[PDB]
């Protein structure tokens, strides 16, 4: 339901390094 670079179908995934 978050995180930053990681998922499908809602919204997040990823950014930076």
């Amino acid at each position: 339901i978050a995180s930053a670079s990681c998922t499908t179908x809602i919204c997040t995934c990823s950014c930076s390094s």
